[PDB]
């Protein structure tokens, strides 16, 4: 019943001589009613009518589909087009008022007709729908989150499968705490739960950790500063146990910014951490060009001409170098950025491209061979409106094995590749700002295998006292 796609006929009897809409019998797609709709405007309606009789309000399904008006002639001359909506209540039906021209489909020389009678076809493609208890954990195995603290979801779950990461924070000594202070605990939980429940997992306590209170303060900052917020948090708390310095050799590369006078003979060079990494896009047509522009060599002049103390003002070259790419690349591509006529906090969505296999050691002065700096895509963050805000989504392939899947808050779908890569190539209006990757190398270990038998067990009771409790 709950299939995700199939085809479906519906044929009027009596066609010339109509007057009114006529619904078909249902077809069942995802556990919904999805009906042919059929009506004279001369021109012939054609839409696609979907669980319409339903009252409730909060349900959407999105899906593809085929209107197919079959020729009794030859199958291969009949006439279909191509659609591709967003149902709910409000817009339950969508199609074409204008599907094709009525003295062409009465037209009895060329097959569409016979016995006055036309055959509908409608093949639908449907994704996973919201409002209709999707029991995410059993197609999938993989649970989900609710709301939406906005792109804080998708940054959880790219989190919960860093397995290495999981093992290690599970592992963390968290007893003496307060149960709404202590971050590392309060992720502990979604954590846990995010592994063991079959009903969304309840981000609430933790968006109160940070203070991140009544959701502005989500809006004011990005997926880097939380995801540094709550990292950092859970290593000043690792900073003695067993499992300790995980997250920046999880995470963490040693860059180099530096500078070398032209004329006059004096080098400045700073290695500094990174634990992710700022991609230019405006511009760049895919990743390994934003690499490049990266590490291209910015002249010092003008104003710029660099400040060199006993040298005074002078003309100099500046750029950054890579020494390390870490085990797990956080890629932020900046698609969010400032407008200069507006006063605008604008969202580029142009088209940007990155690969499921990505070559980086061309961009350290040194590399290793035995170990290259080969990574792997693992998760691509979405998110959709040409506006600033709208709807976080994040796909992944959690065991790194190529086998995806969509968590769209508490819908977690299975999907094809070309659904979570190339489909979220920018447009020139639904796009990718972030993306995880891993060294090719270290994916085993980075995405190690998890067990009940790992969480301390303390723990497991002490997230039991607390759900007991009131």
């Amino acid at each position: 019943s709950w299939r995700s796609e199939a085809t479906f006929q519906f044929t009027v009897e009596r066609f010339s001589r109509l007057s009114e809409s006529v619904l078909s019998p249902p077809c069942f797609v995802r556990n919904l009613p999805w009906k042919i709709m059929v009506m004279p405007r001369k021109s012939v309606g054609f839409f696609l009518q979907c669980n319409a009789e339903s009252d409730s309000t909060s349900w959407s399904c999105h899906a593809q589909a085929v209107l197919k008006i079959i020729n009794y002639r030859d199958d291969e001359k009949s006439f279909s087009r191509r659609i591709s909506h967003l149902f709910f209540h409000k817009e339950n039906d969508w199609g074409f008022s204008n599907f094709m021209a009525w003295s062409e489909v009465t037209d009895p020389e060329k097959g569409f007709i016979d016995d006055d009678k036309v055959t509908f076809e409608v093949f639908v493609q449907a994704d996973a729908p919201h409002g209709v208890a999707w029991d995410s954990k059993k197609h999938t195995g993989y649970v989900g989150l609710k709301n939406q603290t906005c792109y804080m979801n998708s940054l959880l779950q790219t989190l919960f499968f860093t397995n290495q990461l999981r093992k290690a924070v599970y592992m963390m000594p968290t007893e003496g705490d307060d149960s709404s202070k202590s971050v590392p605990l309060a992720l502990q939980r979604v954590f846990y739960e995010l592994q063991h429940s079959d009903k969304p997992v309840g981000t609430k306590k933790l968006t109160k950790s940070f203070g991140w209170e009544t959701l502005d303060s989500f809006m004011q900052h990005d997926v880097q500063e939380l995801c540094r917020v709550l990292l950092d948090n859970v290593e000043n708390k690792m900073k003695g146990t067993c499992v300790e310095g995980t997250i920046p050799k999880l995470f963490r590369g040693k860059m180099v910014s530096y500078i070398q006078c032209k004329e006059v003979d004096y080098r400045s060079d700073r290695r500094e951490d990174y634990y992710d990494i700022q991609l230019s896009i405006k511009g760049k047509k895919n990743i390994f060009e934003s690499f490049v522009d990266y590490v291209a060599v910015e002249q010092l002049d003008g104003d710029n001409k660099y400040d060199a103390g006993e040298h005074g003002l002078q003309e100099a070259e500046k750029g950054v170098k890579f020494l390390t790419l870490p085990p797990v690349l956080h890629l932020q591509l900046m698609r969010f950025m400032y407008d200069p006529q507006t006063d605008q906090n604008i969202k580029i969505n142009d088209r940007f491209e990155f690969p499921e296999q990505l070559p980086l050691d061309e961009f350290l002065q040194k590399t290793d061979p035995k170990d290259p700096a080969n990574y792997i895509l693992h998760a691509v963050l979405v998110h959709s409106g040409d506006n600033h805000g709208g709807h976080y989504v994040v796909y992944l392939n959690p065991k790194g094995d190529g086998k995806w899947c969509k968590f769209d808050d508490d819908v977690v779908s299975r999907c094809t590749k070309e659904e979570a890569i190339e489909h979220n190539y920018g447009g020139h209006c639904t796009n990718a700002y972030m993306l995880v990757y891993i060294r090719e190398s270290k994916l085993s270990e980075v995405l190690q295998a998890v067990t009940d038998h790992d969480i301390p067990q303390q723990l497991v009771e002490r997230l039991q006292e607390e759900k007991r409790i009131e």
